[PDB]
């Protein structure tokens, strides 16, 4: 058993691949090992919430994790902070209120500013659409996510703001495909005038490139996604998406472990009562 584990969220989203290649090579530059797990797929609360415990019932000396909601690990996350576990919030935040409740903290929380990711994706359409404008649509992650709900709060704010631009759907696709798939189907249906989607990220954009090229409407309705995974960057060169607003999944894992094993170092958990640390990690946008 390695002296830290790691909870991801799923590995069938190429995202947490590059995350857990970020731990593996940060571990290395730090001298220190980890056993690094993730849930089967994005709907397996309850089997990630068992994980976590069973992972918190080793010899760990800290835990860095993912949780697929904001409440579902908040209950074994309180207990490892409790038994002495120097514990990272990696980029989907825990709800803070709920881990305070229950008698939790966390040494620290690494993320992107996903306001501004939904910003910059909402950005680049408003002037991709210039003095035109038209409709718009956000294609949301599933709802209390804290990461998704920010990106449809700063992709939101920025249309708003566009008096050439009207949102006139924002509804989620739950992180999935196929779901992102039939949703933006409908959305094409009931706005034949629809000019470009916001996806908050990429497993949903592809799926929503796949409606628009069905709708045959490749290249007259903009398809913009977030988080830089491979198959996104492919569709991006090849024409079926408008652009992605890249992540750098490695980097948030490489300073997750090193903010863990920085903590661990001091030999005292955070005290109940003190702000974690709070690491941002930058985006970008990638268009073809
Ligand atoms: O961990 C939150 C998040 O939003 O979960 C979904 C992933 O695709 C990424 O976008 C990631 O940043």
């Amino acid at each position: 058993a390695a002296e830290y584990a790691v909870v991801l969220k799923t590995l069938s989203n190429p995202f947490w691949v590059d995350m857990k290649k970020g731990i593996e090579d940060e571990a290395k530059t730090l001298g220190v090992s980890v056993d690094i797990f993730a849930s089967p797929s994005e709907g397996d609360f309850q089997s990630q919430l068992q994980l976590f415990e069973d992972l918190s019932n080793k010899k760990y000396k800290g835990i860095a994790f993912a949780p697929l909601s904001s409440v579902n690990l908040v209950m074994p996350v309180a207990r490892a902070w409790q038994k002495g576990l120097y514990l990272v919030n990696l980029d989907e935040k825990i709800d803070m209120d709920n881990l305070k409740k229950a008698g939790g903290n966390v040494e620290g929380f690494v993320t992107t500013d996903n306001v501004a990711v939904g910003a910059k994706g909402a950005d680049f359409i408003i002037n991709k659409l210039g003095a035109e404008g038209g409709e718009v649509a956000i294609i949301e992650g599933k709802a209390g996510n804290a990461s998704g709900e920010a990106r449809r709060n700063g992709a939101t704010e920025a249309f708003k703001k566009a008096n050439q631009i009207k949102l006139v759907a924002s509804q989620p696709a739950d992180w999935d495909r196929i779901k992102a798939l039939d949703v933006a189907t409908n959305v094409l249906q009931r706005n034949p005038n629809l000019k470009a989607f916001y996806c908050a990220n990429d497993t949903m954009a592809m799926g929503v490139a796949q409606a628009v090229a069905n709708a045959g409407k490749i290249g007259k309705v903009l398809v913009v996604g977030t988080d830089g995974i491979p198959e996104a960057r492919k569709m991006v060169e090849a024409g079926q998406m408008t652009a992605t607003v890249a992540q750098n999944p490695a980097d948030i894992g490489a300073t997750g472990l090193k903010l863990m094993v920085d903590a661990a170092k001091t030999g005292k958990v955070i005290p109940l009562e003190k702000t974690p640390e709070f690491k941002l990690v930058d985006s970008i946008l990638v268009t073809k």
